Order: structure tokens, then C-alpha cells, then sequence
């Protein structure tokens, strides 16, 4: 008994237990089960990192401090470990002499000992080798007779496929559900626990670093549960500052939310850290920073930058994505380019744009590729194309390209992402679109968008295109769109400004090779004859570097006069261009 | 006073320190993890180098020298005792009284001194130290591998509340450089051992080029100590010695299981006259169309100039299929890898299913079979060495055409689950099976610079102008004549010679006798596939008819005759 | 109970320092029978050495044939030496060369 | 390996190692040499294609006709590792 079971009650007299704050409805319900006549076995069902191990450490602190009823007064909470019972059990019945050694020491205790079996699912099928199980089949009489007082603490899905499968052991435990606390309920958890970390780290932790250790944990960390990550963050931040005082008021020890969001940005990647950066320079110039790489399209950025300012002010709907856009209009105008800009603004990486082409979803059978296959079908455990991608990046700009080429029954899949920000996978797991920006480019009115842009100034392309030919006949999808955005086609004013960032990002490395080129002003309209298109758009400009500028170097090698090291020009003549050394 | 007392004042008295060089942003991480109280147990995971030696020697350096005052220093911790645990203890249970006595009586001063434990994976990894770890006794520094971590330390649940994966990334060549910078404190003052600059790097460059299944620094510290053991024992083997340290000391140590000397292990600036005439041009005198990729398109790749996100070493090479592609993708791998492992062939010829979505560059969800999928899905996860082919893409209906544009540009690097794919060391040979099928007849007046501009100018841009608008360099493989295959039909017969001299028959064949085969030999449709069965049906199946009949006795060389309507070589 | 330490006793020569070892044994029997004993394989590092070649074991057979020519009173001929190394390498697969 | 086309296509990857190298890895990781076995695969993939062979198909073009039907069922890396694809003719009146 003293070889296996850790005694939590004498670990509470030394003050070695964490102070437990709250939990008084789940501790009282635990004592209500622990005082039952038969089957006095609570199982603290929760999720990993909810506090179900620090409920019995708030029961064992309670027995010593005496807030338990008489009947649980003066008990002992022993923490049996089923990993130390299957530890060296090689031979036949070395495990069964460990339980029947522990179970017979618990009967000498005449009911003065509470047994905390943490992770009961490790008891289902312990020393099971021969046949019939040996741990939750040896406890099974003394669990039903109300004899050993077994506080279990498993999680809900580990209860579901370990303990619920043994239906004769499932009834010997009573589910004391430990729901995770809310964001305000874990501040008081962490306000009293902060001094137990101040005495260990020799680090002062402010309640600003605690009110933001939980609002940033809950919002940004979605796989963990709340009083496990909020105390991870303060322990990581107090260890990050504990370097700054050891090795090399301005050499601080205080944790503030500057250090808490810095650890969380180092965990997840979301840079909302401090507004003492150029973010004050960035929050009102949010519409013109997009204009750095989205040339023109003032109706486009004033729809997307005003919607992502609407949520950074905490004013947008938290049961809806950050933005739901329909980018109908011409091709090669700034549709796909703004979403790269919007990803390079919000999550500052244009690799965080989940592009989905809806020409792959032409027919109705190809809708379970986005959402996932049902149980029992091909591609079930794989997932969906949209739902699993949003589980990869929950903070991403979803591009749904040419949605008018989808099936009509894929807008039905796209009614719940727009309205509620949810999409359930084929495996019954719901993915959360509340942090994504769902932008949907289309070409459904583009014939009438292009002809009327220099006629109807800035608002009449929105009205009166809807109803004769365009989307109103299927009306449930239009009103779920946040802003329907029409795109004015590009004149010569924009493609001269759009054809300047072709090699601007590669510009900052390749100087010493022998290349630095300033703007030449004579070959401007050579690219503005194939690239500046009223019909097909500005996308043939990207081929107008692959067809116009890059050809007579990489194949004209063998003739023996043109060798690299000299910067090329282009002039308006019938030249078949030369290059002088 | 023997077992559980280790004094760390001795480490400067004896010089028992092997200094760590290179790891500081991956060791101060294991001081961030260790300084916590939730999950304050760093387990060091990966390739070697740290192993509780970086935090203990990088601890006395900041206290005894004296830049910081004494009001801040005092973080004096200790290290592992592991040696006398199992040894010297006899009974069952009286071995256990030594392990319970080593943890409980270090608590004589109420936590005045703290202690780390090192290398905890064996089970002492959670059978006798598990209450000693759950009681909040003291915190330890683990060291596992990655796969032995997921054997023991993570499919548990009570142990990752204290441990966490600390991964170290694969180290430099400068790991053993500074191992021999400090260690001349022990080498030259008493033995006068020099090891030069090209002799430290020589036993360490063996990873990215030579062999890539094994870690670097385990193969670096051992192959220097064996090369440095040269003097005192080769003088006791019953102008005198090169005291100028060269590549020779490691080569005796390294090449005692390969057989390849120094001559191609340090391919350098002047060595590229020597790496032209080694193995490519002794099996076959020829195959010099593909030598351009190692001559003019090699200057901006192997001098620290390989930019992966635009094709610079991608020299385009065309031809037919089954005609010399698969041998050169092996013979260039034979010119590089000293062996045969390049097995790549991609064709889009005779399969009509909906499985052509996964053969592109991977499968997005909604499919079957991700484990194989396409061939290139698996050809980087196997090993990063493969030479990618592209054949017969020109036939299917035009909805499938333009997906070849996405990979060759700088848009997105296109991996599949988060680890990298190959962009730097691959030559792509593709296959053009347009109207170069009637041209295989004669070898008289074949075009090298009349072929691709006037024949291709009027036939390409009627149906599809988006295919040869990018790709322009067209030069043909060998035309299938007589004597150029008479070399190739000698290669497949000389492996029939070695198949036959094992039983005592040396067969000759004439220039007249193997062009007897050429009427039933090659195919313009399949390439040189029906060459091998033509050896079986014409000579080899009649040969085994005569070896078994006993009328071809071993020892006597036989000649042939021209005879009646079935052509066999009889007496 | 207290026994099972034939190799454990040896290690009190490693406490002396006098214990020394050149492990040349079966490899996978070196894995699972030196399982829990890290004090028997402290830093014994992986340096390669195994079976030879067909022409390497012809030199093995050519010097060992005098022990087999005198045990059997036969005359093992040098074709039979080369054919014993080539054919056993080719055909027998479970055995080593 | 008779009725070979009824096998699941993950058995042809196991069978391919036999025709590639002669080796085949046991599920315990043992290497088994097949270099002295004769591996025959009986199939009837081109079943209703050889029933019309009596007109103008004397086993030269008929070999390439069934290797069109078979190439729709076996991988091209599998068929080239087969030494000899043999097409059986239907039995005439004089064979019965
Ligand atoms: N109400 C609470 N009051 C004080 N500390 C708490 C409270 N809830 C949780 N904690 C602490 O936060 C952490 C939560 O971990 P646990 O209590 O083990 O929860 P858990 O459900 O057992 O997680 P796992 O995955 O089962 S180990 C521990 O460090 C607790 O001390
Ligand atoms: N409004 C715009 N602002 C900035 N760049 C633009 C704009 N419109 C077009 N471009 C340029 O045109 C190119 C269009 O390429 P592509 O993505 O193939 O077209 P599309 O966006 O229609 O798919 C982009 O690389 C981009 O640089
Ligand atoms: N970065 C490095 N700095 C100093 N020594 C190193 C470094 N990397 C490797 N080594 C040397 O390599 C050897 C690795 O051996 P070891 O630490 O026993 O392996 P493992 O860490 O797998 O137990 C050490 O002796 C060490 O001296
Ligand atoms: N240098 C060469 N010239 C001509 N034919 C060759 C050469 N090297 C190899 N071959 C032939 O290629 C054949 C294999 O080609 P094939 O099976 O059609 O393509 P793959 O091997 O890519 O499947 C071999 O039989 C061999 O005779």
C-alpha cells in the first residue's frame, strides 16, 4: 500500500499540494458520491487539463483543513497508480498480488481511506494477459459493495471507449462531470495560485498578466483546456524572465501581458503582442497597406479592411467569421491578390491563404471532398478539403475561387460557414470558421461589371445587376455574405503601378551579383499592349515576364557573344534586341 | 562517501571537460524548460552532442571568473550518479534499498542544494522513480531518441505532466572543429600532435554527399581519434613519416569498408578536370549530351549559390522513351552515388481512371490510398535522391493539360504535410513522342539545328500553343541504326558471356553474326524493349537446347553456319 | 533471488577499471540480452565489421583446405574451392558466407 | 498464382519484389529468395478478346491485343517484370 499509493492527504499537511480555488460544486458532488452507501465511487470526468486531479487535491486539502462533513473527516486520500502496479509484473499473478495486497491493506483501513485512481482507463485492461481482465475485475466486488471509495479521474472519451465498454464496471462509478471553467472563472484560480509561482520563480506576476493569461489562452489556444494553458503561459513567462535576471527598473522581473502574448506568439504564431510596435501606424493605415500590393480597387479594400477592423475592435459577431466576401468581377483585377494581402496583413503570412478552386466541385458527388466522407465510406478518416485545412490553420483567408462553377449544392455546404462560422466534418467534428475570412471570387456578373465601370461611378454596379441574370433566385446565400464586392477593371493608370513589384521582393538580395536596375520609361507600353486588357485582365502580365523579358538569355547561350553580367534594356523599334558588353 | 557525492570543483583541477560549441539557442531552451515548476523536466531528443554536458560546464564559467557579484550567483546544482546502482547489489529487494536511499537522504538541508538526474529512459524511467517524480522531489534532465520517446515516454499520461520533447536540429561541420581547438592542451604539450585544417573537415563532410543514413558528430569524433592514433603504434610494427597532415590519415580509416580512395571525396575547384573521365566514359565512350549539366550549369549550384526557388540546374533534356533515359538516370547516379538506386519512371500513357489527381504532386482530401498515391509522393519520403522523368503527357482530353505550369515557378513550394521536397539537385529528362517517330529510319542527314525550328514551327500552334511556348531546346537521342545497337547488343551479350563462362563456355560472335539479329531486333514503338527477347528467341533458347544436349562440350569454342530457313548456330 | 549476476560480478572489475571488453558476438543477441545493462555497453560505438566477400572467403577456403584434405584424406581441388564460395553465396541464403 | 487478377492490387506490390529481385520480405522481416522458382500467374483478363483470334491474329498482334486489356488491370512496372506473357488460344474441334 505504501509501496504504490501516493498519499495525497499527508502531501497536503506539508503544504506540497497546489491551493485549489473554486471547484466547490464538483468537490461537494464528489463528497456526495463518496458518502453513498453502495458504489461510493466518483469519477471526475472531464477533458485533459480541466482540474480533475486538482479536485482531489482540493478534497485532500479539505479533509486536513476540515471543510468536509463528519463521515469524510479524518480520511486519507491515497493516490493509487496503475502504472506502478503493472510496473514489474512479468510472471503469473504478480499483478494480482499487488491489487490483492493493496485491496487487503484498504480493508485493514476499515473505510478510513479514500482511493484516488487517477486515469481509471489505465485500470480497464491492466494486467490483462491470460483472458478475463484483472484490474477492473478484481476491484469489481469491492467497488459495488461500497468498500474502497474509489475517486476516479478520467476524461470523457477515455471513459467512453474503456470504461463504458465494460458495462459491469461502468455502473460502479458515478460521473462527476468536471466542466472546464470559463475565462473569468480561471482568473480567481490563477489569482491565488500566482503566489505559489512567485515563491518558486522569484518573479512578480501582475494580475494584468493573469487577466490576459486567460483571455489569450482561450481565444488563441483551442486544443488545450483552460486552467492548463493559462498556468502554462505564466510558468513559461516566468521562466523566460528568469533568464533575463541571471545572465546577459529596466532589468525587470515583472510579468505583464507583453511577456504573456510573446510566449503565446512563440507557441501559435499570432502577433497581437503589443501596440508599441508600428501597430498604431498600422491600424488606421489598414486600408492603404493593402494598397501597397492591391493597386486601385478602393471598393475592395474598403470592404475587407473595414470588416477586419470591425473585429479587432471587438465589435463583430463571435458566431460568424471575420469577413464573408463575394468578389464577383473580372479576372486578374486584384481578387486573388487581395486575399494574399489580407493574409499578409492579419496573420502576416500570405502562405496562410487557403485557396480552394470550386471548379473541382462541379458535380454533386464531389461535395464530401470539402466536408469529408461519412462513417464507413472512402475518405472518411482522411477528412475534408475545407474542414481539415481549417483545422490546420484556423486563422486563414479562405479563397473559394470561381464559385459560380461549383455545383449549386456546394453553396448549401457554404451556408453554415457564412451564417455561423461552423462546418461539421464527416467524422462529426465541427471546425470553427470564426477566425477565418471567407472570400469567394466569382465571374457571374463580369460581362456587365466590365462594360459599366466608367459609366456608373461607384455604387450602381451593386444595384440592378441582381435580379435579371445574377444571383437573387437562390436568396439564402446573398444575405449571408458580409459585403458583396464588385471590381472595377484596370485602366492604364493601374497597370503602370501594378507592373512595378515584379521583382521588388527579390530586389533586396541580388545587388552584388551585378544587377541593379532603375526604371526605364520607354518599354512601358510594350507590356501595356498584351498585359493591359479590357477583356482578359491583367493576368497576362505575369506571362509578359516569362515571354517578354526572360527569353533571349537562357536559350541564347551557345552562339558566343552574349554572356551575363550586363543589364538588358528594351526600346520601341523593330530590333530583335542586341546586348552590348 | 563514495557513491552519492560528486564534487564539481574538481572539473578545473583535472581538465575533465569536453566543451560544447554550437548549441546555445538549443541549450538555453533546456534551461527555460528546467526553470519552471509545471513540466520542468527537459528530455533531450535527437542526434547527439548535448547529453547533460552543456548545462553543467556552461554553469561554472559565469560564477568563478567574476563579472557578476555574489548577490546574484548561487545557482550551484549537481549532476548524475548512475554507476553503482546495479553493481555490487546482490538480493531481490536489497537492490531496491539503495535506490530509495539515494533520493530520500539528499533532503538533509531543506532544499539548500538541488540535483539533476540524467539519461532516464530505461526502466529507471517510471517504475521506481515515478513516486519520486510525482511527489515533487527534484527535477531531472532526460535524454531519449525520438522513436524511443514514443516507445516509453509519451503514450504514458502521468509523465508528460513533467517531461516535454526538446528537439535539437542537425548540427554543423564545426562541431569537431572546436573539439580540436581546445584539446591541444592535452596533445601538443606532451605529444606534439598536429591535425591540420583539411583533416578535421575530412572526417566530417561525410553527411550531405557521402552517406546520409547516419548522424554527423558520432561519425566525426571517432574518425579523428583513429586517424590520430597513427604515430605511437605504427612505430611499433616490427622521409620517415608525413608530419604534414593531409587527407591521408582519415582515408586509411574511412575507406577500409568501401575501396574508393581520396581522389573523388573532396571534389573541389581544380578537381573538375578529374571528375570528367572516371566512370561515365569507361562503361560507354559516349553519352556526352548530358555532360552539359555538370559543365556550364554547375557554377551557380555547388559554390554556395543554389537558390531553390527558381530553376538554375534544371537543364531540359528530351528524346524518346526506353532508348537511353533510364540508363543515364542510373549512370549519372552511378557517377554520383557509386552504386545503383535511382528507379524513376513516369508515363501518362494507358490509364484512364480518376487516380491521375494524386500523381501530380500529391493528393488533396477526398481520395483513396495516400501511402503510395503517386510515385513522386513517396520518392522524397523514401530518400531525397531521385531523378524525375515525364513521358506521354500529350494524349488525354484537354481538361487535364495546364497543371504542369504550377510547380516550375516561384508561387508555392508544394509539399504535402509540412516537410520539404527536392528543388536543387534534380535533372528532369522528359520525352517527346510527337512526329519524331518516322525520323528514326535513316541516320543520313539528321538535323541538330534544322530540326526544332522549321519542323516544329507549323505543327505546334494549331491545337495547343501553351506547351512549347516555354520549352524550346530539342535535341534527339541516337537514331536506331545498325552499329550503335551492335554496341548495345554486345552489352546484353557480355552479361550473357559472364552468365556462360561460369560453366566453361566462351562464345564469340562476329560483326556479321550479331547483325543477323537486327532484322528481328528493335521497335520504333517500344525503343529497345524487344532487343532482349530477340537474344532469347534467336540464340539463347537455341543455346540452352545445345548445352543440355551435350553436343556443345565445355572447352571447345564453336563457330556458326548459314543454313536452312530457321537461323540457329549449329555445327 | 540473489543470483542471476554472472555479468554483474564482472562489473566489480569495472569498479577496479580492470574490466575490458571487445564485443564480437551476435548482433541481435547483443541487443536483447544486453538490454538493461547500460554499464556493459557504456560508449561502445558503432564501427563496421562483418562477413567478407566471395573472393575473400576463397582465401579462407584455400588456407583451410589442408585441414579438410587431411580429415577426409581427399584432394580438394581449386575449382572446388571457387565453386564452393560462388555457389553457396548464390544459392544458400539463410547461412553466412 | 492462379486467378491473379482477382487479387487485391496491394498483393501485386508484394509480387513485384519477387519478379524484380527474386527476394520477398517475410512479415517477420526475413528475406526469401525466389530466384530458383517458376512463378506462373494464371489469369483470363483478355478472355473475350482471344475468342475472335481465328480470323487474322496468329499470336504476334494477338499478344499485343491482350497486353492492351492486361495493361488496364496490371501496372506497367508489373508486366515488364514478367518474363513471358503467354496468351492461350481457345481449343478447336480437333483439340477437344
Ligand atoms: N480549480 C483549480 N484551482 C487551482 N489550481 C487548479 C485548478 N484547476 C486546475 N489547477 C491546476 O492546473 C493544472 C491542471 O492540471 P490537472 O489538475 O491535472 O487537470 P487534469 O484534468 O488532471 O489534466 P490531465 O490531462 O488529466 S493530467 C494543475 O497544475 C492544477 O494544479
Ligand atoms: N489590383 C491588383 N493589384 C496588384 N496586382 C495585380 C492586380 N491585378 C492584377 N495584378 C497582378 O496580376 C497577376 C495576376 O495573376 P493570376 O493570379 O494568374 O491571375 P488571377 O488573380 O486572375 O488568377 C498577379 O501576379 C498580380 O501581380
Ligand atoms: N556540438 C558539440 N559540441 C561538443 N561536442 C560534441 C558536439 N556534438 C557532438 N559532440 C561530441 O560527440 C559525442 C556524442 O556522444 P554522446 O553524447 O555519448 O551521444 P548521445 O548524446 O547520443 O548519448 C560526445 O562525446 C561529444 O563530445
Ligand atoms: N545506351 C543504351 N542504348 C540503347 N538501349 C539501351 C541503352 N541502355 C539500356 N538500353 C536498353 O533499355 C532497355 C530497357 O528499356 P525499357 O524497359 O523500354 O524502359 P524502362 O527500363 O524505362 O522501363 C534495356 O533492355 C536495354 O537494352
Amino acid at each position: 500500500l505504501k509501496k504504490y499509493t501516493i498519499d495525497l492527504t499527508e502531501r497536503a499537511e506539508q503544504g506540497k499540494l497546489d491551493p485549489v480555488i473554486g471547484r466547490d460544486e464538483e468537490i461537494r458532488r464528489t463528497i456526495q458520491v463518496l458518502q453513498r452507501r453502495t458504489k461510493n465511487n466518483p469519477v471526475l470526468i472531464g477533458e485533459p487539463g480541466v482540474g480533475k486531479t486538482a479536485i482531489v487535491e482540493g478534497l485532500a486539502q479539505r479533509i486536513i483543513n476540515g471543510e468536509v462533513p463528519e463521515g469524510l473527516k479524518g480520511r486519507r486520500v491515497l493516490a493509487l497508480d496503475m502504472g506502478a502496479l503493472v510496473a514489474g509484473a512479468k510472471y503469473r499473478g504478480e499483478f494480482e498480488e499487488r491489487l490483492k495486497g493493496v485491496l487487503n491493506d484498504l480493508a485493514k483501513q476499515e473505510g478510513n481511506v479514500i482511493l484516488f485512481i487517477d486515469e481509471l482507463h489505465t485500470m480497464v485492461g491492466a494486467g490483462k494477459a491470460d483472458g478475463a481482465m484483472d484490474a477492473g475485475n478484481m476491484l469489481k466486488p469491492a467497488l459495488a459493495r461500497g468498500e474502497l471509495h474509489c475517486v476516479g479521474a478520467t476524461t470523457l472519451d477515455e471513459y467512453r471507449q474503456y470504461i463504458e465498454k465494460d458495462a459491469a464496471l461502468e455502473r460502479r462509478f458515478q460521473k462527476v462531470f468536471v466542466a472546464e471553467p470559463s475565462v473569468e472563472d480561471t482568473i480567481a484560480i490563477l489569482r491565488g495560485l500566482k503566489e505559489r509561482y512567485e515563491l518558486h520563480h522569484h518573479v512578480q506576476i501582475t494580475d494584468p498578466a493573469i487577466v490576459a493569461a486567460a483571455t489569450l489562452s482561450h481565444r488563441y489556444i483551442a486544443d488545450r483546456q483552460l486552467p492548463d494553458k493559462a498556468i502554462d503561459l505564466i510558468d513559461e513567462a516566468a521562466s523566460s524572465i528568469r533568464m533575463q535576471i541571471d545572465s546577459k527598473r529596466l532589468l525587470r522581473n515583472k510579468v505583464t501581458d507583453a511577456e504573456i502574448a510573446e510566449v503565446l506568439a512563440r507557441w501559435t504564431g499570432i502577433p497581437v503582442s503589443r501596440m508599441m510596435e508600428s501597430e498604431r501606424e498600422k491600424l488606421l493605415r489598414m486600408e492603404q497597406e493593402l494598397h501597397h500590393r492591391v493597386i486601385g480597387q478602393n471598393e475592395a479594400v474598403d470592404a475587407v479592411s473595414n470588416a477586419i477592423r470591425r473585429s479587432r475592435a471587438g465589435l463583430a459577431d463571435p458566431n460568424r467569421p471575420i469577413g464573408s466576401f463575394l468578389f464577383l468581377g473580372p479576372t486578374g483585377v486584384g481578387k486573388t491578390e487581395l486575399c494574399k494581402a489580407l493574409a499578409n496583413f492579419m496573420f502576416d503570412s500570405d502562405e496562410a491563404m487557403v485557396r480552394i478552386d470550386m471548379s473541382e466541385f462541379m458535380e454533386k458527388h464531389s461535395v464530401s471532398r470539402l466536408v469529408g466522407a461519412p462513417p464507413g465510406y472512402v475518405g472518411y478518416e482522411e477528412g475534408g478539403y475545407l474542414t481539415e485545412a481549417v483545422r490546420r490553420r484556423p486563422y486563414s483567408v479562405i479563397l473559394l475561387d470561381e464559385v459560380e462553377k461549383a455545383h449549386p449544392d456546394v453553396f448549401n455546404i457554404l451556408l453554415q460557414v457564412l451564417d455561423d462560422g461552423r462546418l461539421t466534418d464527416g467524422q462529426g467534428r465541427t471546425v470553427d470558421f470564426r477566425n477565418t475570412v471567407v472570400i469567394m471570387t466569382s465571374n457571374l456578373g463580369s460581362d456587365l461589371i466590365q462594360e459599366r465601370f466608367g459609366e456608373l461611378d461607384y455604387a450602381h454596379m451593386k444595384e440592378l445587376v441582381l435580379g435579371v441574370v445574377s444571383h437573387n433566385f437562390r436568396p439564402e446565400f446573398i444575405n449571408r455574405i458580409d459585403e458583396v464586392v464588385v471590381f472595377h477593371p484596370l485602366g492604364e493608370q493601374h497597370i503602370a503601378s501594378i507592373a512595378q513589384i515584379q521583382l521588388k521582393r527579390l530586389y533586396k538580395r541580388l545587388e552584388e551579383r551585378g544587377y541593379e536596375i532603375h526604371i526605364s520609361d520607354e518599354a512601358l507600353k510594350l507590356l501595356s499592349e498584351n498585359g493591359y486588357d479590357p477583356v482578359y485582365g491583367a493576368r497576362p502580365l505575369k506571362r509578359a515576364i516569362q515571354q517578354q523579358i526572360e527569353n533571349p538569355l537562357a536559350q541564347q547561350i551557345l552562339s558566343g557573344e552574349l554572356v551575363p553580367g550586363k543589364v538588358i534594356r528594351l526600346e520601341v523599334n523593330e530590333d530583335r534586341i542586341v546586348a552590348v558588353q
